[PDB]
C-alpha cells in the first residue's frame, strides 16, 4: 500500500501473523508508522487464539523468560527484574497544551494530582527513546477491546509491544485478537504503543531476564492525539495499556466531555435473604481490599456477593436515570500476597487454572507461594522465592514480592456475576469510598447528600502501600481513589461529579465510607473484615431501601446502637471503632482544608468548600 521511491517504508515482508493488506486503513498506517520508527525485526499480528497463546508462552518459557508452574492447570511464572516491579506515578506523564487542563496549578508549585509534561518536552522524551528500540524483535499487534462486545460503552484500541509478556496478558485481560478488528472496521481506536527499551544486540545486562530500561521509563499519555505511548516497563500498570493508561486516564477525560464517568471502582452484585439483588460501587486505593470485596464470600446466612469487575468501572446514567456500570476488563490482575481461603476463597478457586503469576514464590513440586497464603507444605517442600534463590521462613526477607501479582481469566471466578458481560450494564445503587486509615474513622459512614458525597470521596486519605513507588505507611491523600489516575484537572472532575445532581431523572446512588482498618491503642485492627464486611454491606443495603437505621453525626450517618448485626462476633469493641473524636476532626477537617486549597485552589467547586465549610462547623459544635 505505502508510496516509496525505495524499499523501507513497506513492512509487509517482516509480517509473520496475518496481513498489513488486511488491516483497516487507519491500523495499517499505524503499525507501518511505528514499525519504521523502531524498527523492528518482525511483525506479529495477533490473533487471540489457543493456539496463538500456548505457543507464545512455550517459546518464553524456552527462552528462561518464564517458567510453567507444573502443580496446576496451564499457569506460568515471571520474575521481574527488582528495578521494573510497580507503578512509578513520577514517570507517568499526560500530555496536553496547557497544564491546567491536565492538573490543577498548586499553590505550593507541587502537584500532588498528577503529572504535566509539555508536548515540546515530550517530543524530545520520545525521540530519545523510541527510534530504534525494538531492533531485533517482533512487534506484536493486539487488536483488543474494553468493555463485551456489543456494549455502548465498549471502547477498542491497538496495544504495539516488543513483549510477549504484554501479550500473554493482555489476552487475559482484555478481549483480544481477530474478531475485535472485525468489530473495529474504519473506525476509531486508541493508539496504544509500548517498548521495553532494550533493543538488541543488549547494550546493558539483562537481569532475571527481564528486558525493561529503568532509567529511560516513561508511561505517557496523549488525549488530544488519542495515543498512548509507554516505554521501559513490562509491569503491568505500565505496560498493560488497556487497564490503567486508557481504561482510566484517557477514558476519564473522555467520560467528562461525553457525560458520563470511567472510575478506579469494583462493582459487586449482592442479594440478600429477601430475594433482593443490589449492586454496588467501591473506590478504594490500590492495595486497599478490592478485589477482597468483589468476590466476597459472605458470613451471613442466606447473603450472596456476585463479582462484576474488581478494579475499573465505566459509569453511565441512562434515559431511566438508572446508574449503570459496565466493567471493561476481562480478567483480574490481584495483589498476590495475602490472598488465602481465609481471605479471599473465590479468588483462590479462580487462580488454580490459565493463570500468569509476577514475582511470586515457587515451591518445589511446581505451586505458588506468598506471604499470607496461609497453606502449610508438606515436610520436604521447599520455596525458592521471587529473587530466584532458596528462600526459608527465616530469611528476614519475603518469599514474594509485596506487589506480586496474578493475572486471571474472570469468567473463571465461580461466583462471576451473570450480568458481568451485559451490554446495558448494571444499575448501581450505592457507591462506597474507603482506604487505610488506623485511626480516627468510624467502620462505616453515610453522606448526607450528594454535594457532602462528592466531598467525602474528595477528601479520601490512605496509608501508602506498595502498588507504586511510596515507601512506609504515611497516610496520603487520594481523592476518589483516583489519584494516581485522573486524566484531567481535578477540580473539572470535581464539578463533573456534582453535575450529576442536576441531570435529568437521575436516581443518585447513596454514598458510603467504610473503613476495614482501624485499630486500636497497641496496633491491633479493630475489625475482622473479609467475610465479615458483610455485616456493613448488610446495613447499607437498609440504608438504600430506606430503613430507618441511622442515626446522624457531624460527619454523616452512622449506624444505630444494635443496628448492625453483631452475632457471632461479640469481642468486638465497638466504642473505639465506631468512636467520633472532636480532637481527631478538627485535625482531618484542617488537614483537608489545607490541601483542598493549595492542591485545588481556583479550580475547587464552591460546593466542595461549601461542603468543607459545613463539616468544620458540625465539629465545632460537638
Ligand atoms: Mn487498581
Ligand atoms: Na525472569
Amino acid at each position: 500500500m505505502p508510496p516509496q521511491l525505495h524499499n523501507g517504508l513497506d513492512f509487509s515482508a517482516k509480517v509473520i501473523q496475518g496481513s498489513l493488506d488486511s488491516l483497516p486503513q487507519e491500523v495499517r498506517k499505524f503499525v507501518e508508522g511505528n514499525a519504521q520508527l523502531c524498527q523492528p525485526e518482525y511483525i506479529h499480528i495477533c490473533d487471540g487464539s489457543e493456539e496463538e497463546y500456548g505457543r507464545l508462552l512455550a517459546h518464553m518459557q524456552e527462552e528462561g523468560v518464564i517458567r510453567k508452574l507444573k502443580k496446576y492447570d496451564n499457569c506460568w511464572l515471571a520474575l521481574t527484574d527488582p528495578r521494573d516491579v510497580a507503578r512509578i506515578e513520577s514517570k507517568t506523564v499526560i500530555i496536553t497544551q496547557e497544564q491546567r487542563d491536565t492538573v490543577p496549578i498548586p499553590k505550593s508549585g507541587q502537584s500532588q494530582l498528577g503529572r504535566w509534561m509539555s508536548e515540546e518536552d515530550f517530543e524530545k522524551a520520545f525521540n530519545a527513546r523510541f527510534p530504534g528500540c525494538m531492533k531485533g524483535r517482533t512487534m506484536y499487534v493486539i487488536p483488543f477491546s474494553m468493555g463485551p462486545l456489543g456494549s455502548p460503552l465498549a471502547k477498542i484500541g491497538i496495544e504495539l509491544t516488543d513483549s510477549p509478556y504484554v501479550v500473554a496478558s493482555m489476552r487475559i485481560m482484555t478481549r483480544m485478537g481477530t474478531s475485535v478488528l472485525e468489530a473495529l472496521g474504519d473506525g476509531e481506536f486508541i493508539k496504544c504503543l509500548h517498548s521495553v527499551g532494550c533493543p538488541l544486540p543488549l547494550k546493558k545486562p539483562l537481569v532475571n531476564n527481564w528486558a525493561c530500561n529503568p532509567e529511560l521509563t516513561l508511561i505517557a499519555h496523549l488525549p488530544d492525539r488519542r495515543e498512548i505511548i509507554s516505554f521501559g516497563s513490562g509491569y503491568g500498570g505500565n505496560s498493560l495499556l488497556g487497564k490503567k493508561c486508557f481504561a482510566l486516564r484517557i477514558a476519564s477525560r473522555l467520560a467528562k466531555e461525553e457525560g458520563w464517568l470511567a472510575e478506579h471502582m469494583l462493582i459487586l452484585g449482592i442479594t440478600n435473604p429477601e430475594g433482593k439483588k443490589k449492586y454496588l460501587a467501591a473506590a478504594f486505593p490500590s492495595a486497599c481490599g478490592k478485589t477482597n470485596l468483589a468476590m466476597m464470600n459472605p458470613t451471613l446466612p442466606g447473603w450472596k456477593v456476585e463479582c462484576v469487575g474488581d478494579d475499573i468501572a465505566w459509569m453511565k446514567f441512562d434515559a431511566q436515570g438508572n446508574l449503570r456500570a459496565i466493567n471493561p476488563e476481562n480478567g483480574f490482575f490481584g495483589v498476590a500476597p495475602g490472598t488465602s481461603v481465609k481471605t479471599n476463597p473465590n479468588a483462590i478457586k479462580t487462580i488454580q487454572k490459565n493463570t500468569i503469576f509476577t514475582n511470586v514464590a515457587e515451591t518445589s513440586d511446581g505451586g505458588v507461594y506468598w506471604e499470607g497464603i496461609d497453606e502449610p507444605l508438606a515436610p520436604g517442600v521447599t520455596i525458592t522465592s521471587w529473587k530466584n534463590k532458596e528462600w526459608r521462613p527465616q530469611d528476614e526477607e519475603p518469599c514474594a514480592h509485596p506487589n506480586s501479582r496474578f493475572c486471571t481469566p474472570a469468567s473463571q471466578c465461580p461466583i462471576i456475576d451473570p450480568a458481568w458481560e451485559s451490554p446495558e450494564g448494571v444499575p448501581i445503587e450505592g457507591i462506597i469510598f474507603g482506604g487505610r486509615r488506623p485511626a480516627g474513622v468510624p467502620l462505616v459512614y453515610e453522606a448526607l447528600s450528594w454535594q457532602h458525597g462528592v466531598f467525602v470521596g474528595a477528601a479520601m486519605r490512605s496509608e501508602a502501600t506498595a502498588a507504586a513507588e511510596h515507601k512506609g505507611k504515611v497516610i496520603m491523600h487520594d481523592p476518589f481513589a483516583m489519584r494516581p489516575f485522573f486524566g484531567y484537572n481535578f477540580g473539572k472532575y470535581l464539578a463533573h461529579w456534582l453535575s450529576m445532581a442536576h441531570r435529568p431523572a437521575a436516581k443518585l446512588p447513596k454514598i458510603f465510607h467504610v473503613n476495614w482498618f482501624r485499630k486500636d491503642k497497641n496496633g491491633k485492627f479493630l475489625w475482622p473484615g473479609f467475610g465479615e464486611n458483610s455485616r456493613v454491606l448488610e446495613w447499607m443495603f437498609g440504608r438504600i431501601e430506606g430503613e430507618d437505621s441511622a442515626k446522624l453525626t457531624p460527619i454523616g450517618y452512622v449506624p444505630k446502637e444494635d443496628a448492625l448485626n453483631l452475632k457471632g462476633l461479640g469481642d468486638v469493641n465497638v466504642e473505639e471503632l465506631f468512636g467520633i473524636s472532636k480532637e481527631f476532626w478538627e485535625k482531618e477537617v484542617e488537614e483537608i482544608d489545607k490541601y483542598l486549597e493549595d492542591q485545588v485552589n481556583a479550580d475547587l467547586p464552591y460546593e466542595i468548600e461549601r461542603e468543607l465549610r459545613a463539616l468544620k462547623q458540625r465539629i465545632s459544635q460537638m
